[PDB]
């Protein structure tokens, strides 16, 4: 009881209602976020981090939307969550987002001891508890293209020498729109990005 139960509950009822959550996602996204059974997952959420965390995710959400054939069924799930604050825009970037069960990261992209989506098997367990099942979506975007992990950024593939060194997060806001740069995205993971044009 406390934290560690929120957070695999809220993730659990998130798949419990999949195809609902889907379509409020993709019809009527400020009722999904605005739901009350995101709050007790929004308090174990850094006070000052909520709005931060809620700009940051809406937007990535909606580029999701914005840029054809990305969806990503386990991002919006492992996201959501976060978009249910009032949001604060601005121009960080986040690799993680931390709830407080006992300061944990959620990282963005891929997996971690937090959230972590088995593909082979298609469960997804949260702090080593199961929190359900997901199913095979054609709807999944299978372009290598992740719309949904930088802010104002898509994530292309592999690093590509082309284009240099690579970049920080935290120094990507001086890139044009169009251009094109390596970053240390996390882990040892470098990865070419793209600067949208929108």
């Amino acid at each position: 009881n406390g934290p560690e139960s929120v957070l695999v509950n809220t993730y659990q009822w998130i798949i419990r209602n999949w195809e609902t959550v889907k379509i409020q996602w993709s019809q009527d996204p400020t009722m999904l976020y605005n739901k009350m059974e995101f709050e007790p997952f929004q308090s174990l959420v850094p006070k000052a981090a909520r709005g931060q965390y809620s700009g940051f995710v809406r937007t990535l959400f909606q580029q999701m939307r914005d840029v054809l054939g990305t969806f990503d069924t386990v991002q919006i799930i492992k996201l959501l969550p976060f978009a249910a604050a009032p949001p604060k825009q601005s121009r960080m970037q986040f690799s993680s987002l931390t709830v407080n069960v006992r300061g944990m990261r959620i990282l963005v992209r891929g997996n971690s001891p937090v959230f972590n989506y088995n593909k082979a098997t298609k469960r997804l367990t949260v702090l080593g508890k199961d929190a359900g099942a997901l199913t095979e979506d054609p709807d999944e975007g299978t372009a290598g293209v992740e719309s949904a992990v930088l802010r104002g950024f898509l994530i292309l593939g592999k690093e590509d020498k082309r284009y240099g060194p690579a970049l920080s997060i935290n120094e990507l806001s001086n890139l044009a729109k169009g251009e094109k740069a390596n970053v240390l995205i996390g882990q040892g993971d470098v990865v070419l990005v793209m600067k949208r044009k929108r």
